[PDB]
């Protein structure tokens, strides 16, 4: 039972359309500043000079990355992002991996895609990270699905969709693309606050099934 796009508000759709098409990506930056037990602050490193607040589910996660060089890839937002200082604060959940943890060669993952059961062109996503967040993978697939199938347009035909990430062992992860937790990003993106990370070389493939 997949959620229908009709259940979403115009604001939820517009927010999803914006964030999945414009991921926040930063390579090799470092915060030695914890805020509110569970957040790391990167001053001046958000978009357009803004400060970045990266939010984690736990103090242990924030502490793991404190004073480490990291790469960030995640969905960013402003509304309800807790103020840091005088500069504008931009936020993101998780999306964080150690910059030193890199593969010997790029991993390219293929996604088989179907719309009403009809097979569409394979989609390809890639990473050089030894450990990659599930958030990054999800965003890279939703970006292509948005580009090609307009999944977050209000009037486009797609009304249901599931993305499944399968490992080389019997373990998978999945996202129902219309099961948004709220209409604002600060709530929607909490699905990434666990900073869930997968070993890139243990990922097998991705399945995308969309329906009208």
């Amino acid at each position: 039972d997949l959620h229908d796009k009709s259940e979403l508000t115009d604001l939820a759709l517009a927010n999803a359309y914006g964030q999945y098409n414009h991921p926040f990506i930063k390579e090799n930056i470092k915060s030695d500043e914890i805020s509110g037990e569970k957040d790391l602050i990167f001053r001046n490193q958000g978009d357009s000079g803004n400060d970045l607040r990266v939010k984690f589910a736990t103090a242990d996660l924030a502490q793991k990355f404190k004073n480490k060089n990291v790469d960030i890839y995640g969905a960013s937002f402003y509304y309800k992002c807790e103020k840091i200082s005088e500069n504008i604060s931009e936020c993101l959940y998780g999306g964080t991996t150690l910059n030193s943890e890199k593969l010997a060669q790029e991993r390219v993952i293929g996604a088989n895609v179907w719309v009403d059961g009809i097979q569409k062109e394979t989609e390809l996503i890639r990473t050089n990270k030894k450990n990659v967040t599930l958030q990054e993978l999800d965003i890279k697939i939703r970006k292509i699905l948005s580009d090609k199938y307009k999944i977050y347009y209000k009037d486009s035909e797609i009304s249901k969709g599931l993305i499944e990430f399968d490992m080389k062992t019997p373990r998978d992860y999945s996202f129902d693309i219309y099961d948004l937790k709220g209409e604002n990003d600060y709530e929607i993106d909490k699905i990434y606050e666990d900073n869930k990370t997968l070993k890139s070389d243990d990922i097998s493939h991705i399945d995308v099934n969309l329906y009208t």
